[PDB]
């Protein structure tokens, strides 16, 4: 779709079974997800943001459903204060910014 | 233009004269800048990032220059890991998400 910026960004997203609420997020490197479940292997890392890091979980190669897109890519979950979808997934929607 | 999001969407902006860089972030609902100076009064604002709360100064009607698009609004200016263009100006310059 062609997506409007006087709200927030916000979409549906399909992910571990779940259904949930993220931001796409031009501006993130990264995926980060408020906790939850995954399968398979992680490893600890710290991510920056407005106001400091945090530690999350890295999980890699989880598939994920975007506005009916279908990609795969890393995953970070931890105490972040809202659902942000990352360029890392952004790029697989075929997701690019206009003006 | 048609920005892709394979690197990060770094633009030169322009703001009292000067060029920096910056990053066009669409889950960011404020614009904030690095420590710089800027003309008349400010009033207070918290900001929350993926890393807890930052004070910023506010600057209101401030023109600014995003990638050679004319803009003129409210600019916040603080300890912020990079400068971040957020929807408030990104509205301003005609963007949109598409994919
Ligand atoms: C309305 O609040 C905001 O719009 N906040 C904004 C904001 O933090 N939005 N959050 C989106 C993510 C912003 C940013 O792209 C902002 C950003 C920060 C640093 C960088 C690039 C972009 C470069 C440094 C390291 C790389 N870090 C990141 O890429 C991280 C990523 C790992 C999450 N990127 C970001 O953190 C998402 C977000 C949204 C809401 C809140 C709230 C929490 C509680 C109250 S508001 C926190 C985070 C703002 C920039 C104005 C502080
Ligand atoms: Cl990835
Ligand atoms: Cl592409
Ligand atoms: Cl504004």
């Amino acid at each position: 779709p062609q997506i409007t910026l006087w709200q927030r960004p916000l979409v549906t997203i399909k992910i571990g079974g779940q259904l949930k609420e993220a931001l796409l997020d031009t501006g993130a490197d990264d995926t980060v997800l408020e906790e939850m479940s995954l399968p398979g292997r992680w490893k600890p890392k710290m991510i920056g943001g407005i106001g400091g890091f945090i530690k999350v979980r890295q999980y890699d190669q989880i598939p994920i459903e975007i506005c009916g897109h279908k990609a795969i890519g890393t995953v970070l979950v931890g105490p972040t204060p809202t659902n942000v979808i990352g360029r890392n997934l952004l790029t697989q929607i075929g997701c690019t910014l206009n003006f």
